[PDB]
């Protein structure tokens, strides 16, 4: 029996304020932990997004046996659309906000994605579950 | 707001290292391959991304897809159902003497467990009691 789900996913920004104002606002996600210079994570549906600012989640204290972790450069990860309407209106949401859409993906099977970059350069995207023959929600 | 998070993405300089270890250790089904360059997993209704980060990052050829790649241990984390879950895949690890770098009891009283891949990666194993899922 294999994992079921990927429930947490790991991003880094060295701008905490700017990277929980962008998820908040922009896709609005519940905030569930936010500890002031150190991390912000959001729920979004069962699954979890960590924003950890990399110098912290790197340091070493002698009492947190939770592992350290930290990347530098830009990250990936993508949000679930459940078809080319929602991307579309993602797409649209994002002009309204004045967010640059780098790219408008069509794949060979048909289906969409959206792409933008959150304040940390980290690239983020919407894509319609038919991008890997994930049936719509139901 | 999105419904869920579909694609979880991880960097691996040697991918051959990084495919063995989510197929034979955690069991995913493979969806995508592009040798030297990544290595895709599906996990339940989510993808896991394995990409060389030299190669994510790299200008073009007229790859109209953005660039990313990070350079460091990353981290994300499995769906467990409860404990015996969780104690199942530690059981597993140390079966494969894969060294448990961690077995975490939560203040809710739940339970996560964490090792590397050969990457460097923190991977997690935790139950969805952690965040209060049911
Ligand atoms: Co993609």
């Amino acid at each position: 029996k294999p994992p079921s789900a990927i429930m947490e996913t790991a991003l880094y920004a060295d701008d905490l304020d700017a990277a929980e104002a962008f998820y908040r606002d922009v896709f609005g996600l519940e905030m569930v932990l936010k500890l002031p210079g150190q991390l912000v994570f959001f729920k979004c549906g069962r699954q979890m997004l960590l924003l950890f600012d990399p110098q912290e989640s790197s340091r070493a204290d002698a009492n947190n046996p939770i592992p350290r972790h930290g990347a530098v450069g830009q990250g990936h990860f993508c949000f679930y659309a459940d078809d080319k309407a929602e991307v579309d209106e993602w797409k649209t949401r994002f002009e309204a906000l004045e967010i640059p859409v780098e790219h408008y993906h069509r794949w060979p099977n048909g289906s969409y994605s959206v792409y933008i970059r959150d304040p940390a350069g980290n690239s983020v995207e919407v894509g319609e579950g038919k991008l890997w023959g994930f049936e719509a929600e139901n």
